[PDB]
């Protein structure tokens, strides 16, 4: 749903590893197998991911994910619930901006002394903020295989020297612009401690059904002689789904004082079908325009590879590389770089703190996430 760096400033702290790591309450979020590794009692978690991106050769400015958790840990269960935010924007600019909260509803057991298993179930809004610029040639090139249908072709081709059609659908450039749904998706995972210094876990996160994303957006006919011939209506996508991913990895704990994690996980993108429809209805009219885009992804391999040095009492110092690349069923990987530290303050009160740069292929990319959380924990054991 992100880009895992990780999930929390320990797991991105480590280069996104968590398959067989205690990353904490967000393990709901990514084997929530690892929840029974959490000390008995209730944890309450607050953080924030603060992300800013920069393209050389879509706003830079600063993007915050809040996360919320809620976690109760007795005997040989954990329950947990949450909310996990994620955003950014992907590309009268071509833009997209995808808000996900997912809103977890997590419970783990311990089988026995070496297996755990856990589980989440999602509800998942999903929110996008879009501007689409299409010109008379992509139009033709788009009319003639059959892409674009709807009333509203023939009325807006005959806009006298039009040159572009402009779909806009942005809470922040119009009031309630913008499409949005709720959806469902989950994960099942286990851990295993084979050997009493390693761990190791393995999760599925299943297919996210976002469904029928629905609101308003502009249609505006750009024409040098016409003037910008802006159209109101209701805007709906069609077709998301995103996709399943499997996560395993192992945990090696050479002492309670050092340990390294390692973490393989393939996205299957493959396995989203296609049938990804943009419908625009005119609210005066009821003139529509359709569109498809269907547009293929292969699936992802990402590596990643931390390291964990308990310092004293209270410092944790961590550090980490991630790797992610197309799959095997050319593209060049993202790469990147992470550290990040802990303080506890007291048995109840932990500052988590993470920094992660990474790194994209004529094109630039640089992005800093900013990861802090304060995790307090009221203890029982009875």
């Amino acid at each position: 749903a992100f880009n895992l760096v990780g999930v929390g400033p320990v797991s991105q702290g480590m280069g996104g590893i968590g398959a067989a790591f205690n990353i904490g309450a967000q393990g709901m979020m990514l084997n929530p197998a690892t929840l029974t590794q959490m000390q008995e009692g209730m944890h309450l978690g607050l953080g924030m991911d603060i992300i800013t991106a920069e393209l050389e050769v879509r706003n830079n400015g600063p993007y915050v994910a809040p996360e919320l958790s809620l976690v109760w840990r007795g005997e040989r269960y954990a329950l947990g619930v949450g909310a996990f935010a994620s955003d950014g924007v992907g590309t009268l600019e071509n833009y997209s901006r995808l808000i996900v909260l997912r809103i977890p509803f997590s419970a783990a057991y311990q089988v026995n002394e070496k297996l755990s298993v856990g589980a989440s179930l999602d509800a998942v809004w999903t929110s996008v903020n879009l501007g689409l610029l299409l010109d008379t040639t992509q139009i033709g090139t788009l009319v003639g295989q059959g892409q674009v249908s709807g009333s509203l072709m023939p009325a807006l081709l005959s806009v006298p020297e039009l040159s572009a059609g402009y779909l806009s659908a942005d809470n922040h450039r119009a009031s309630g612009g913008g499409v949005d749904s709720w959806g469902i998706g989950g994960r099942l995972g286990l851990t295993y401690q084979l050997t009493p210094k390693t761990r190791v876990g393995i999760v599925y996160n299943f297919k996210t059904h976002v469904g029928d994303l629905s609101g308003n957006a502009d249609l505006t006919a750009v024409s040098a002689v016409a003037g910008n011939i802006p159209l109101s209506g209701e805007l709906k996508l069609h077709n998301f789904e995103m996709p399943a991913s499997l996560v395993a990895g192992i945990s090696h704990e050479f002492s309670d004082q050092f340990a390294v994690a390692f973490d393989y996980k393939r996205v299957y993108w493959s396995d989203v079908m296609d049938d990804i429809e943009v419908n625009f209805k005119q609210k005066a009219t009821g003139d529509t325009i359709n569109l498809k885009l269907p547009f293929n992804y292969r699936d992802t391999n990402v590596y990643s590879l931390g390291a964990q040095y308990r310092y004293g009492a209270n410092w944790v110092f961590r550090a980490g590389v991630h790797y992610a690349q197309l799959a095997n069923p050319p593209s060049t990987p993202t790469t990147s770089l992470s550290g990040g530290f802990s303080y506890a303050f007291s048995p109840e009160d932990v500052v988590d703190f993470s920094l992660a740069y990474g790194f994209k292929k004529e094109v630039s990319h640089s992005q800093i996430v900013t990861s802090i959380s304060y995790t307090k924990s009221f203890h029982h054991h009875h």
